[PDB]
């Protein structure tokens, strides 16, 4: 297990996103629904010239996933999937420069759901998350495990979990008074609101 | 020079773009600027575990180049750039999915303006432009130049012409009644209202 400080801004960011009295929370769904279709996109593309890129899983899609017991609702897409380097930069972003142009747009009078438009997307995870676990699985890497509670930092190990084919799997660890997102038609309600013009199939599991 | 055929299905979506009545003809701009701050996220988040990435330009900027002798309006950036298989590949995008996508949404209410979220919105430059001439540079290939006039097909040839270091510059030879896009004040507003979270200079140059 290896682990690793988050960058100073990055704690900032997270920090911010746990802190802010901010109401609209269901907004983080949208957020690693769309970072799923970007993923998705980049494999699709690749596979445009060279078929073998799909040889570990033809199908492109995403899966929601609640799980009331354990309280986690995951989200899982078998999109490009992340290198271990990925996953130490921050999740494959730009998060530094997006961190900063993120905060100067606020002081500015954007609030916390404009988000996405900064490229840090993912980290709004945290509005309704004490802890997230992200698997991941990239053509040319292992499968890996990413965690943070943030408090500054994160862990990454070789994932020795069932395996992914390819892809990214992001684990919400819901906080004791996020548990609306477990519920079927609160997910459906968020998926028809913010998600429908995602090309790609959204398969909401039942308990 | 190479003539390619486009794909079927992006000749219809250049069709569709050249062919409807559709008055809010301006946000090709935001279109363009977008698909530049995506290839600018790329370069940066390259460079980020590899600084040598910036040896062919260390400035990640985008450049408006009006020009009403030639009646042109150039979008010059510093991003990625692109091989000439992305060139061919329907200038990196995943087209042929992403105007089916498009279309459905047209059909069910949706309006050109939104053709950004199917990831086509490269070929919006026809909105105003006859003919498109993209010069581009990625760090793994020589500068190439695309062009279209539309009509079902593309010409891609090795450029000769000034050398770009790394970056995409996208050429429009606009129609005879758009050139109120070569008029400074009417880029301004038209940055101004669409382009006000791009985290890069965006640079206006004056005639
Ligand atoms: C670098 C590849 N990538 C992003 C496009 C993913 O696999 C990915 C998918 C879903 C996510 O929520 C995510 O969080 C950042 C990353
Ligand atoms: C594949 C890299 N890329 C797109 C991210 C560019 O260089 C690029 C930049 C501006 C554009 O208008 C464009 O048109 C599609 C492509």
């Amino acid at each position: 297990v290896e682990t690793f400080a988050f960058q100073a801004e990055i704690a900032q960011l997270m920090s911010l996103i746990i802190n802010t009295f901010y109401s609209n929370k269901e907004i983080f769904l949208r957020e690693l629904i769309s970072n799923s279709s970007d993923a998705l996109d980049k494999i699709r593309y690749e596979s445009l010239t060279d078929p073998s890129k799909l040889d570990s899983g033809k199908e492109l899609h995403i899966n929601l996933i609640p799980n009331k017991q354990d309280r986690t609702l995951t989200i899982v897409d078998t999109g490009i999937g992340m290198t271990k380097a990925d996953l130490i930069n921050n999740l494959g972003t730009i998060a530094k420069s997006g961190t900063k142009a993120f905060m100067e747009a606020l002081q500015a009078g954007a609030d916390i759901s404009m988000i996405g438009q900064f490229g840090v997307g993912f980290y709004s995870a945290y509005l309704v998350a004490e802890k997230v676990t992200v698997i991941t699985k990239h053509n040319d890497d292992e499968q890996y495990a990413w965690e943070s509670s943030a408090g500054g930092s994160f862990t990454v190990r070789t994932d020795t979990g069932e395996p992914m084919g390819r892809g990214t799997k992001v684990i919400l660890h819901l906080k004791e008074d996020q548990t609306e997102y477990l519920e079927e038609r609160r997910i459906k309600e968020i998926v028809k609101k913010h998600s429908q013009f995602i090309g790609y199939p959204i398969t909401l599991f039942v308990e």
